[PDB]
């Protein structure tokens, strides 16, 4: 079970009160795919968004881009107990993010 994913809870170190952020991030990224393609698409569409701070703080555009993008797909792809106002609404902020680093 999990495979890629039980290796990645020992890659992604505790970034949410260190400052590594650049070297994680997309680990939860790769994570959140694993759970959508296993059927799970509600645990992979809270990693994209916990994934997109990481990207939004770092400024890392390429990672808050591909965060946004798979976020707002996988919550399509979200099965029963589907959150819809609490899930849905993370793309929702991935899009606000990823805009505002662009202006242009």
């Amino acid at each position: 079970a999990d495979e890629n994913i039980a290796k990645f809870e020992k890659a992604y170190k505790k970034a949410e009160e260190l400052n590594q952020g650049e070297l994680m991030g997309r680990a939860l990224y790769n994570i959140g795919l694993e759970k959508n393609k296993m059927g799970k698409a509600r645990e992979a569409a809270e990693y994209f968004f916990r994934a997109a701070i990481v990207f939004y703080k770092e400024h890392d555009t390429d990672g808050l881009r591909r965060a946004a993008k798979s976020l707002k797909e996988a919550i399509t792809a979200i099965p029963e107990e589907e959150g819809r106002k609490e899930a849905k609404e993370m793309a929702k902020k991935a899009e606000e993010w990823l805009q505002a680093e662009q202006n242009n």
